[PDB]
């Protein structure tokens, strides 16, 4: 069962990785739609960008909740910051959307992509961490 | 046996990873080209392509080792969904070398729906695959 709470940690991961890029797609996809004049297409794609990275902060807060061995609670509780920074900047795209302007947008689109680049290199070292945990358990 | 089961979920995960990546990043530069950065676009839409190749290869590699009868519905099943989104995401790429609006709103529906359906299948295929 040890080795059961690893493999849902990782799920919880890989969930919240795929959804807060999802949240991106929408944001992005969202904002032309937006510009083509559909509006109410462009108002859920923002909605759903915003419940995708919603759920995603929601797992990785689970994830922080879930790791109790000292190697594991510091890279995850840096994923949890590096979100917040994350989230922020979708939050900030999301809004240039909304406020129709391409300036704010290219503001922010690029913290976006700078905190989704350590996003990403911080679950591949929680990936192998996880399972370097379930398979010393094994040995 | 277990070593192939990682494996398995490796080319899944980075599989689909790499695939919304693709799509997030021809939005971006089609949102680029709308700027006038048409130099910056062009890089994104290099880096669509090459994700989703990347990404193809590995669900290609995944469907290939899923023999297994548990799997092989279900690896069948991701390989069409993911050409459901591959051909949308080209369809997005082709509407950025067009410079379309229209167009790109038409695939976006394509795009999203086929994704949503991966992540769910990427679901239940980790849980067949933890199954051991
Ligand atoms: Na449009």
């Amino acid at each position: 069962t040890e080795l059961d709470q690893t493999a849902h940690q990782s799920d919880r991961l890989n969930n919240a990785l795929l959804m807060a890029i999802r949240s991106s797609a929408n944001v992005s996809s969202g904002f032309i739609e937006q510009l083509g004049g559909h509006d109410e297409s462009a108002g859920k794609r923002m909605a759903l960008s915003v419940e995708l990275n919603n759920k995603s902060q929601a797992l990785v807060d689970e994830f922080v909740e879930n790791a109790r061995e000292p190697a594991l609670r510091g890279l995850a509780t840096e994923l949890q910051a590096t979100f917040a920074e994350y989230a922020k900047a979708v939050a900030g795209q999301r809004e240039a959307t909304r406020q129709r302007s391409l300036e704010q947008y290219f503001k922010v689109n690029s913290d976006a992509g700078n905190a989704m680049g350590r996003l990403q290199t911080l679950r591949q070292q929680l990936v192998t961490t996880l399972s370097e945990r379930g398979q010393q358990i094994m040995l």
